[PDB]
């Protein structure tokens, strides 16, 4: 693997750290989200990105970052704000761009 890749490797496996649950680790399904695939029109989660690496379809760090904001937005479009799932998305998403400047 590339040096992007290792450095993608490990920044994917301190985010994931963030969701113990692994509420972000797979994508949404219609069936513990009613009306997900009709709402989102550009889903993302963790496990996608893992293959997005694996694949090695990102070229730069910027896109790995903005699969992964992109995965937070999502949260808080469906989502409303009083709910696990929002809220997460709001904290790893600053805390994560944090881990990943420094
Ligand atoms: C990320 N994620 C995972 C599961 C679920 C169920 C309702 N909303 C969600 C959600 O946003």
């Amino acid at each position: 693997s590339t040096p992007i890749q290792q450095l993608l490797e490990h920044f994917l496996r301190q985010l994931q750290r963030k969701d113990p649950h692994g509420f972000f680790a797979f994508p949404v399904t219609d069936a513990i989200a009613p009306g997900y695939s009709m709402i989102i029109k550009h889903p993302m989660d963790f496990g996608t990105m893992k293959d997005k690496i694996v694949a090695n379809e990102y070229k730069s760090v910027t896109e790995f970052k903005a699969d992964f904001k992109l995965m937070c937005d999502n949260a808080m479009t469906y989502n409303r704000p009083d709910t696990v799932y929002y809220k997460l998305a709001k904290k790893i998403l600053h805390a994560g761009f944090k881990m990943m400047s420094k």
